[PDB]
């Protein structure tokens, strides 16, 4: 019910619940809150060239990498397909602190993944939304981060 079966990350349901709660937390605490939408550059080609189990291997390894990097109170979810979300709760300069994690995420998702005695191309794109300027509700931040992902994929 609260986890993505394939990867063990949060699912859409639990993401939305935890993001809504995080907004209330940070409104009171003064912590920074950012939503990062991530997708994989070569998921379609893995599925096309090596079948559905190859794309799955990409998803499983992405999740493993995200579980290594994202610790409470931050959290990670897979929505569906190759679309992932990371919610960062942190301190300090909000645009900087989110940009710093974003950079680390891109780096960690760059390395290929072994599959069936071959290596599959990884690489990711991401978009960032910051509370409250990019939205004051979970849904507003979700949507804005997805738009930011679109913009990032168009511009690089």
């Amino acid at each position: 019910a609260e986890h993505d079966g394939l990867t063990g990350l949060l699912n859409r349901n639990s993401l939305q619940m935890r993001l809504a709660a995080a907004i209330d937390r940070v409104e009171a605490s003064g912590e920074s809150l950012a939503v990062i939408c991530i997708d994989l550059d070569h998921f379609k080609e893995a599925n096309d060239q090596h079948g559905h189990l190859a794309g799955d291997a990409l998803l499983v390894e992405t999740a493993r990498r995200l579980q290594s990097a994202v610790q409470a109170p931050s959290f990670a979810a897979r929505l569906g397909g190759d679309e992932f979300i990371v919610v960062q709760i942190a301190g300090g300069d909000q645009p900087a602190v989110a940009a710093e994690l974003a950079g680390r995420l891109i780096e960690m998702l760059a390395a290929p993944v072994p599959f069936d005695g071959q290596e599959l191309a990884m690489g990711s794109s991401l978009g960032v939304s910051l509370y409250p300027d990019d939205g004051r509700t979970a849904e507003a931040l979700m949507a804005n981060a997805d738009m930011a992902l679109y913009r990032a994929k168009e511009s690089g």
